[PDB]
């Protein structure tokens, strides 16, 4: 019966991991998994949501990540009749069982959640927090917009920090461009990229003509590791897998 649109990749992962598949009739261009998600209809960028291109899907319920913009179009669409369900956006671990929750309770499915929550604890479990003397620069590159690296206030820097490393970027929140001085005053000591930075990059070797990179221990070591972008910065199901091979990589370096 539902029309579920869902905003937040990892709002809707989320979702078909609830075994709602069948009931989500489009998404947001973050919406990128499970694979049967990039088929259905692009309503838009979660940080730049306009109210038309979601009703044009008729929902019954939207379920939106609270990361997303402009928060007035929510109130907008749901003041024409639908069901508008929020669900958290905190950039932490702990945050997650607080979506599934959300979630669940939304589609009425509270035991299904529930089992999901405690395999997503199992799996962070295992995961080695034990704070090491690591350094780790984040790096966004374009196709066409200057390269960017993360401070903090991000999902990037709590990626990082949960991992049990520490943000070589210090002293602002957001993102910034890339200076030589910069990175090279941060003294990374990883350089930790996304799937598709390396796409916009070309090959290894522009990686490490970033301004400044291989002026720091990482460019001299060609430390490098590159994960999945939502699976990286979503904070959703994967996200315990992505702090292993952030972990693994950092004790690997001991
Ligand atoms: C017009 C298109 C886009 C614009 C203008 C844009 C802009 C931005 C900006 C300025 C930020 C960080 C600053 C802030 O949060 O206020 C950000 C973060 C982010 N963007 Fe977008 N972006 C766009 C498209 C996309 C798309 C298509 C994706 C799909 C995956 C995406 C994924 C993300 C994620 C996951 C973050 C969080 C990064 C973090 O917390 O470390 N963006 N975007
Ligand atoms: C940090 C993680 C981020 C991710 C994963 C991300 C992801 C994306 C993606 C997938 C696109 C679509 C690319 C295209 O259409 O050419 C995009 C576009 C864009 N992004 Fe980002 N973004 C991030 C951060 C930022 C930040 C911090 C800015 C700050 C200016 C930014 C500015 C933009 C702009 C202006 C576009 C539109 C380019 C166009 O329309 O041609 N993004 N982003």
């Amino acid at each position: 019966a539902e029309r579920i649109v869902t905003i937040g990749g990892d709002v809707t992962e989320i979702a078909y991991a609830l075994g709602a598949g069948d009931e989500i009739v489009a998404r947001d261009s973050t919406s990128q998994q499970p694979q049967a998600a990039q088929k259905l209809p692009d309503v838009g960028y979660m940080r730049t949501l306009n109210a038309e291109g979601i009703l044009a899907m008729k929902p019954t319920m939207l379920l939106v990540s609270e990361l997303a913009q402009p928060s007035l179009v929510l109130t907008q669409i749901a003041s024409s009749g639908v069901n508008v369900v929020t669900v958290p956006g905190q950039t932490t671990p702990e945050s997650v069982a607080m979506k599934i929750n959300a979630v669940a309770t939304a589609l009425h499915q509270t035991e299904k959640g529930q089992k999901l929550i405690e395999d997503y604890q199992q799996r962070l479990a295992a995961v080695n927090k034990t704070p090491l003397p690591v350094k780790v620069l984040f790096v966004m590159s374009h196709g066409g917009l200057t390269p960017m690296a993360a401070g903090q206030n991000t999902a990037a820097d709590a990626m990082i920090r949960a991992a049990g490393g520490s943000n070589a970027m210090q002293g602002f929140s957001r993102y910034r461009p890339l200076s030589q001085e910069g990175v090279i005053a941060s003294a990374p000591d990883l350089l930790l990229i996304t799937t598709d930075g390396v796409k916009a990059l070309g090959s290894s070797e522009n990686i490490w003509k970033l301004p400044g990179m291989a002026l720091t221990p990482a460019g001299k070591h060609k430390r490098l590791l590159v994960v999945d972008d939502m699976a990286l910065l979503g904070f959703g199901l994967e996200t315990p897998q992505v702090l292993a091979q952030l972990r693994e990589k950092m004790e690997q370096m001991q």
